[PDB]
Order: C-alpha cells, then sequence, then structure tokens
C-alpha cells in the first residue's frame, strides 16, 4: 500500500492552488441535514493506512513515475513528501479529533476534524480526505442496521412482551453480494455493532485485529443448507436430502432451504408429514429453521406460517399472538431490506403471528445497496490560516442550500436539555456549553485514543 | 489472507450434506434473464486469491480455532483440507473454464464453470463460490459503463458527425464514494475497459499488476480544483482563486469548480467578463473546463451553456449544432448516473447544443450504486457424479420461474446467425455448434491462460 497513490488524482495538484503563505488547512466530516447516525469505522482506517512510517524514498519515486504518465506532466509535490520523510521519519504531521466510536449522533453535527501540525504540510490535510471519507461506508451500514433493529424491537415487544432473541433477528448473508473482500470485512463488522449473527467470516478477523472483544468471537452462525446441497440429491429425492441433513445436525440448530422446487409442498407434505417425526423430537436448543428463498417476501412468509400452523401444535402467548413449537422456526432471507422488513413484521402482526417465530437474513440490502448520499456524508474545509491570520471558510451553492458547509473552528457539545449542538467560529472557546466532546485520536503518526468493540456496542445500544 | 476463512460460514458445513459417494460437483455462473454483459474481473481473483500454495498447517489450525467458537461446535473439515496440503502441496485441485475477458455476452449464458479434479475434493467446488461470485462487481461496473458509452456515442455522432473524444466523455470521480480501497481499485479498472479518464488512482496499479498495458498507464487526468482550493481564498476573493489557478496551469487543460457561491454569477461575470482575457488566450490543447457541482443536473447544464454562449463566440457545426470556442468546455459531475446522463444529452440536443461541448463525471453512480441484482448474477450447481453416475442438477422455485437454473454439463457456442447459445446436458459433445468458447483459465493451482488489458479493451469495443 502506497499512501501517495491513495488519493483522488486532482489532489496531487492542490498544493499549487491554495493561497500563498497558508500555514493551516482545517477540515471536518459530517452527515448533512435516518435522523441519527452511529459513528464507527475511523479506528480501522487510522491503524491500517495512516499510522507509523507511511512514507519511504521508494514510495516517493514510484508515485512520481506514475503521476508523470497519468498527467503527462510533472506536477507531483516531490519536495513536500521528502520533507515529511526527512523531518518526521515518514510519519504524518496531522492531528485528528473525533467523537467516540459507537456514539449515536443527530444529523448535521461535526463527527471528526482534520488539520496539519506543521505549517509546511498545509496541503496534507485534504490529501487524506479520500481515505477518511470512506468512513461513510461503515457509518452507513451500522446506522441502517441499527434502524432495522429499532423496527424489530418494536414489533417483537408488541407481539411477545420482551426482547428475547432480538440481537439474533437480523443475519448477515452479504459476503458474496459485496464489491470486494475488504468491503466484506468492513461491512460485516459494522453490522456486528448491532447484532450477533453473521455468515460473512471476514468480519471476525477485522474486529479482533483492530478493535477487540472480551469474547473469543463477536459473531455466530449455525449449520445450514444451500441449493446445491439439496438439488445434488436429484429432483425426486428432496426428502432424502432433508432427512440426511437434519440427522447430521440433530443436536444443534440447522437452517434448511426449502424452496428448491415447491416451498409450500415442502412445508406441508415433507416437513409437515413425511419427516414430521424427526422434527417434533428436536431439542429447544436445536430447532429446525425452515428457509424460504423466493416469491413475494410477505406473501411467502404468511402462507408458510399458515401451513405450519396446521401441521404443528401452535400456542397463544400472553399477548394473544400465535407461537410455533420451540423446535420450529423460520428465516426469510430473500428480498430483505429496511423497507420490506417493515412490511413483513406489520403483515405478521395483522395476522396475529408473533415476531418470535421468525428471523431475517439480508445480503445486498444490508451491505451493498447503500451510498454516500444516503446520509449525505461530506468532508469540507472550514478554516485556514493565511499570513498568520485565520479565516472561516465555507461553500454555499445558490441552487442547493443543503450543500452549505459549516464555518471556522468546530466543537461538539451537550445542550442544557442533554442534546447535541455543533459550535462554529471557535465559539466553543467560550465555556458556555461545557467541554468539547471530540477527542484527539491521531497525532503525528500515532493513534492516541482507541475503543474496544465492546465499548462501541455499548455506545450503540437502543434506548 | 486465509482462504479457509474466506467463505460464507454455512459452506463450512456442506461437506456433510452432499449425497454420499459423490465424486464430482460441477457449477456455473451466469447473468440470468442491459441485454448484454461485459465479462471482466476473474483474472484478478485467480491471481490474488486462488493460485499457488493457499493452504498451510498454520492456516488449517487458525480456521479450526475460529470455527469452533463461531459455531460453538466442531464441524470444520480438517481432514479434507489436510488432504489438499499433503497431496497437492496446498494447491487447489480445481478446474475453471471461462469466456475470454472483455467478451460481450447476452444475458442467460454460461460465463464460467467450476469443478473439482480430484474425487476427494467434491466439496471444494462450492467452497469457493463466495470468492468467485464477487466477480459480479467488475462485470456490472464494466457493463454499466459500456451502456453509458452507447448513449454518448449515439448523441455525439448525431450532433457532431463523428466520435472524436468519446473515450474521454465519462470520467471516474468515485474514489471517495466507494466502500473500500480494494473496491476502488477493482471498480476503477472496470470503468477503464471502456474509457480513458479516471481520478481513482487505485485502478492504475491493479491493471499494471494483474493485466498489463503496452502504454505506461491506462488512465489519465488533468489538474483541477476542489471547493477547498477555491473557498480558502475567502468569499470575496473567488476571482483571485480562479485567476491564480488558471495561471498556474496555463499550458495544460484545467478543470475549475465554479459553484462555490453562485455558479451563474461565476460563468457570466467572473469567467465571462473579469477573467475573460485569460480564457480566450488559451491553447486548443489547454482549454478551461468549467465545472458546476450542484442544482438540477439538466437545468444547470442548459443554463450554463446559455450563459457562456452569450459571453463567448459560438460557431455552428456542419450538423447545425452549437459549439463553444476550443479553449472552453464544460464537465457536469454531480448527480450523474445512467438515467440522468440520458436526460442531459437529450435536453442538450433539443436546445441545439453539440455533445462536443461536454464531458461527464460520475462517482457513486459509476462505482457504488450497483448490486448483484442488477444483472441477476448467479452461481449454481448443474451437474454431479454420484456412485459413478452423472446426473443433471437444477433448481426451479414454484413462485419464480426466473430463478430456474440450467442443467448438466454446459458449453458456450456461436449460432449459425453469429449469436450466442449455451448448450445444456452435455449436448456440446455433439459437434453441431462448433467449438466451445469457454477456455480453461485455471487448473490445479495454476493460471493456465491470461489476457492483457489491451486485448480486453479490444474485445469490449462498441459495434
Ligand atoms: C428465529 C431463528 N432464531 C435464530 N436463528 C439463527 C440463525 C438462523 C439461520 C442461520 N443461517 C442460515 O439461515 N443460513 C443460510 C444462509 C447462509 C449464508 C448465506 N449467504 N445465505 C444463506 C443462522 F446462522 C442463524 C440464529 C439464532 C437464532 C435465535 O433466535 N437465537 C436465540 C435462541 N436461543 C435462546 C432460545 C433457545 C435457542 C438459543
Ligand atoms: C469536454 C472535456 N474534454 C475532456 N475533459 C477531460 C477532463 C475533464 C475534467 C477532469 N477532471 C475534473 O473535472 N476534476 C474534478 C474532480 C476530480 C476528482 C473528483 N473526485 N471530483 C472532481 C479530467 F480529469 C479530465 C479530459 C479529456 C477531455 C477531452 O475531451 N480530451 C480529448 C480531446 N482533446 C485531445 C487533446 C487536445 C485537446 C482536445
Amino acid at each position: 500500500f502506497n499512501i501517495l497513490l491513495a488519493t483522488d488524482s486532482y489532489k496531487v495538484t492542490h498544493y499549487k492552488q491554495y493561497p500563498p503563505n497558508t500555514s493551516k488547512v482545517y477540515s471536518y466530516f459530517e452527515c448533512r441535514e435516518y435522523e441519527e447516525t452511529v459513528f464507527y469505522g475511523l479506528q480501522y482506517i487510522l491503524n491500517k493506512y495512516l499510522k507509523g512510517k507511511v512514507v519511504t524514498k521508494e514510495k516517493i519515486q514510484e508515485a512520481k513515475d506514475v503521476y508523470k504518465e497519468h498527467f503527462q506532466d510533472d506536477v507531483f509535490n516531490e519536495k513536500g513528501w521528502n520533507y515529511i520523510l526527512e523531518k518526521y521519519d515518514g510519519h504524518l504531521p496531522i492531528e485528528i479529533k473525533a467523537v467516540p466510536e459507537g456514539f449515536v449522533i443527530p444529523r448535521g453535527n461535526v463527527l471528526f476534524t482534520v488539520e496539519n501540525t506543521d505549517p509546511e504540510c498545509y496541503w496534507l490535510t485534504n490529501w487524506i480526505e479520500t481515505i477518511l471519507v470512506q468512513s461513510w461506508y461503515p457509518i452507513t451500514v451500522a446506522t441502517n442496521s441499527r434502524e432495522q433493529k429499532k423496527i424489530l424491537a418494536k414489533y417483537l415487544l408488541e407481539t411477545s412482551g420482551n426482547l428475547d432473541g432480538l440481537e439474533y433477528k437480523l443475519h448477515d448473508f452479504g459476503y458474496r453480494g459485496v464489491s470486494s473482500q475488504e468491503t466484506a470485512g468492513i461491512g460485516a463488522s459494522a453490522h456486528l455493532v448491532n447484532f450477533k449473527g453473521t455468515d460473512t467470516v471476514a468480519g471476525l478477523a477485522l474486529i479482533k485485529k483492530y478493535y477487540g472483544t472480551k469474547d473469543p468471537v463477536p459473531g455466530y452462525s449455525v449449520p445450514a443448507a444451500e441449493h446445491s446441497t439439496i438439488t445434488a440429491w436429484g429432483k425426486d429425492h428432496e426428502k432424502d436430502a432433508f432427512e440426511h441433513i437434519v440427522t447430521q445436525f440433530s443436536s444443534v440448530p440447522v437452517s434448511v432451504v426449502s424452496d428448491s422446487y415447491d416451498i409450500y409442498n415442502a412445508c406441508e407434505k415433507i416437513w409437515g408429514e413425511d419427516l414430521r417425526h424427526l422434527i417434533v423430537s428436536r431439542s429447544t436448543q436445536a430447532p429446525l429453521i425452515i428457509r424460504p428463498d423466493s416469491g413475494n417476501p410477505l406473501d411467502t412468509v404468511l402462507k408458510v406460517l399458515e401451513i405450519l400452523g396446521k401441521k404443528f401444535p401452535v400456542t397463544e402467548n400472553s399477548k394473544g399472538y400465535k407461537l410455533l413449537p420451540p423446535y420450529l422456526r423460520v428465516i426469510q432471507g430473500d428480498g430483505v431490506d429496511i423497507n420490506t422488513l417493515q412490511e413483513i413484521v406489520e403483515g405478521m402482526k395483522q395476522k396475529m403471528w408473533s415476531i418470535e417465530n421468525i428471523a431475517f437474513g439480508s445480503g445486498g440490502g444490508l451491505l451493498q445497496k447503500l451510498t454516500r448520499d444516503l446520509l449525505n456524508c461530506s468532508f469540507k474545509c472550514s478554516y485556514v490560516v493565511t499570513n498568520g491570520l485565520g479565516i472561516n471558510v465555507f461553500k454555499d451553492p445558490v441552487a442547493d442550500p443543503n450543500k452549505r458547509s459549516k464555518k471556522g473552528r468546530l466543537s461538539l457539545h451537550r445542550t442544557p436539555a442533554g442534546n447535541f449542538v455543533t459550535l462554529e467560529e471557535g465559539k466553543g472557546d467560550l465555556e458556555e456549553y461545557g467541554q468539547d466532546l471530540l477527542h484527539t485520536v491521531f497525532k503525528n503518526g500515532k493513534v492516541t485514543k482507541s475503543y474496544s468493540f465492546d465499548e462501541i456496542r455499548k455506545n450503540a445500544q437502543l434506548n
């Protein structure tokens, strides 16, 4: 990895565009204007890409050679990068302040700030904007995942009277559905801030190395079938496949995809009749989890439950909602996103089915179908010092008032009512709103403050 | 990187689910049912993750330790992995056949197949589905980018009479809008299959290391401003910032963001009057490229062109369309996706503006706002050998006919009319449709056939 080649191309030419005699460039990151966001992911970036000796004589030469052809011109700041190598032994003379990870903050507030600690490196601040802005991703995955948990908690509480098993109702099925291996790990780790279920193995290793947990692992899975393990037996032998699988995993929970040919026939005749004896004998610690995987998500779930309710003994919990026996559950993992999840639990409640009967799996909807525009994640310069005089800078496009950026030195505070407020123009300097909530997390090539994955989860809890 | 920890969790348990006495598992990839797709990206995966010695005693132990806790049970196939380590020195006993990279194939055709070469490793075929399926991303980026080139080619030819500069009309602005550094490199390289302009530097190194070009680099850029380099001068000094920037880059093309405060005032008064003398003097090889970055994309472009056409000498080309002077152009790089791009060129044409005047920049829309569902990318088992007998495998969900998979051994052929057809059930064996277009690209831990980035671009050319 070469940090000199890890920025938007045009940033290579910025050192020749700022006003002469500029000694400081101060910038901040915010989610402009999903009313609250979970701040998570910065720590990973600081350790993997920004800390330690990130500049070498060879990295400078390589960058120079690429840029010469890329621009068909010599515009690369070789002297500037050589200064960092010689003066700081390749360590970045930058200071980053940020809100603690796992913190849930309302939109339009400063989440972190970046600035240079050496006047010679005034151009460095925005050089690293590209790398830091990518924090939008783990922030968005964690936020959207937490919003789904809110919906699940509401309906589970209404239909059951408690939140037992909540942290297991949204399972990560997105490994193959993301853009890369690195994204898989970052995204899966962000989802684990809210839940404990994942099949995206890559997330475990990331958490262990960059955050850490008291427990051996932060996420869990159970044995389960895929279409290949069912269909390989032959069209006419779906029953033999089911029987063999549940027998191989008879003492632990097992998820079995049942829509290979006819989900309704499988539920009613196969599980419901032919193999019913191997199901009602299962332990409460090892239920069979039926998994449909096609058709209209809501219609399929409701019909599946109606069928099962007629083949198995259902009870009525204390809230008046129907409950399948303890050795039988369902997981809907097709076409699930924040919107369809809401429709399903609502539809279930209307038909008097408890949310305890179901769990949801989500792939593309959880880890891939998200953009930097969802939460309006933005990085902008708000303050500079030129000729020894600091000025508050900002943008304010006429055609879009929402793109208006904040001015001057920023700080985050608690309001008298216990809410959040971002003070601009160095006003935090006045002690009218108490202490600044941001903490220095990076300074001159070193990580100065960190959080365990356990603290992050605590910070991200629901009210 | 540990391949044993690079799969969907449940696949760790599949070796106990296949029918007993199974010696072969054969699977394929396709974009079910954007009528044609560009096949690209597999080579990167084969070299980075699948080739050479991918198994060690340490990797086996590491995987075992993680899985024991992840599943809270011992279900890991230690024996299976140890067999590969001792017998093939950690090399994968697998064979992958694929259509040449860059090839343009219609939907619903086999793109690549996977199978085990050793009977003991029948479970390996689908273990690596997760890694291989991620090819959906570079395939999708390349396909979506090519479809945008088609729109541009159509309108440019209509308004200008030719396609000069077409390969520079869609620029990659997505570096910060993607989910990770790795994705950035993959996505940027996929766009470069169709165009020559990028600011996502990461793509260059990926191409050079895994594919290669005759030229030094495959992508180019020009110096340009960002809001920070304009706003840092102070609200009242936007003109000073502009003057300084175009003067620092007086002999090469230069892109200048002009919507900091008022894009329309900037075009008409600043560029149009105050600094008009530094513009009209510019060389045809170094034009000023004005860049709006806010407001309704179509309304903004049209209004900017109307303003410029009144402050600078416009000519009427041989097609009757309006053309700005050679030292002046425009780039719309906000809110650009496949849909808005089409609305812009159509709006420009109705107003009699030539497409020569403009280029487009795209970030999230080009590299992030895409899913595995866009082209219905799917990997499925179509053939197995059990008890020495081969059988055709497939799924056919009752609620979704579109989810039906192909059966048996597959092969891709040219039709008599020069189109494409995928033969099922080993019917390719009969020599009725000529030669199979799929080639062995990987076998037993070695890449057997590779393509240069130059061949790939050639294969992906527009008709
Ligand atoms: C409603 C089900 N409940 C739960 N389901 C799961 C659960 C269900 C399914 C899968 N996997 C799966 O479907 N794999 C397919 C797949 C995999 C990858 C991919 N890419 N695509 C598809 C899984 F990993 C976990 C876990 C916990 C609970 C839960 O409630 N635990 C708390 C219960 N607790 C206290 C009471 C006594 C028992 C212990
Ligand atoms: C209509 C414009 N035409 C062209 N524009 C560009 C072009 C325009 C703008 C930018 N960069 C930019 O806006 N950067 C901002 C930015 C950066 C990152 C980020 N994340 N966000 C925003 C760029 F890199 C390239 C290139 C070639 C042509 C073209 O036509 N060349 C071939 C014709 N040419 C041949 C040689 C003789 C003269 C005629």
